[PDB]
């Protein structure tokens, strides 16, 4: 099995998995006492994105005790301008109000994704002013087409090559040093953007698959 990435020891570090599991300004949804998560990196201009969104939808429903966290990866294939500035928006969206009110953008902003086959600054402008969102337009515009988002660096860092990667590992694992954290590389559990696309083209089963397999390892988890 060569040119396999070793994920897990790569993010079984304090620094890796802190940002993981820890950042404040990363959108996450469910209690923040849950004893298990799951990390999603996800585009908003990816249409594959747009159909696991929704198996993830349900999988939140069927899991309410346990925390979701969204960090945002734009594919290499396509310009990231857009898609860095919905995922800047979302952050603006999660800080005003909270889980719930980032939920409905993201929900909002996928299901024009999956409408029209593509994303647009005006898909974000107008979800940004049906739901309320405060943003300084200009300034989250210009920082798209400047940085590279931070969610995105962490999932390059950990190996992945784009959205649709998945972490499901225990919440308890924010609290180990390093030597702790060496010693418990089982339970940092990856679905890789790379086995992700090998499974099928059908969208839908894809994101079906996904949802399954991540059910099973959240049920897997003490
Ligand atoms: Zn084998
Ligand atoms: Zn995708
Ligand atoms: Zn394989």
């Amino acid at each position: 099995h060569k040119t396999s990435n070793d994920y897990a020891k790569i993010i079984a570090i304090p620094d890796i998995v802190k940002d993981l599991l820890s950042d404040p300004s990363t959108p996450t949804v469910g209690p923040q006492d849950a004893n298990k998560a799951v990390v999603v990196f996800f585009d908003y201009g990816c249409g594959k994105c747009a159909e696991i969104s929704k198996e993830i939808n349900k999988l939140m429903k069927e899991n309410p005790n346990v925390k979701f966290i969204f960090k945002a990866y734009p594919s290499v294939k396509r310009d990231a301008k857009v898609a860095n500035y919905a995922s800047l928006v979302a952050n603006e969206a999660y800080l005003q109000g909270g889980s719930e009110l980032f939920l409905a953008y993201n929900k909002a902003i996928f299901a024009q994704r999956e409408t029209n086959g593509e994303l647009t600054d005006q898909d974000v402008d107008n979800v940004v002013k049906r739901l309320g969102i405060k943003v300084n337009d200009t300034k989250l515009k210009q920082k798209a087409a400047a940085e590279e988002l931070d969610t995105r660096k962490l999932g390059k860092l950990i190996g992945f090559q784009g959205p649709h990667s998945f972490v499901i590992l225990p919440t308890n694992l924010a609290s180990m040093n390093a030597n702790d954290l060496g010693n418990n590389v089982d339970k940092v559990y990856v679905i890789s953007d790379k086995q992700t696309n090998a499974i099928t083209d059908n969208y839908q089963q894809a994101a079906k698959w996904v949802a399954t397999n991540i059910q099973a390892q959240l049920n897997n988890i003490k």
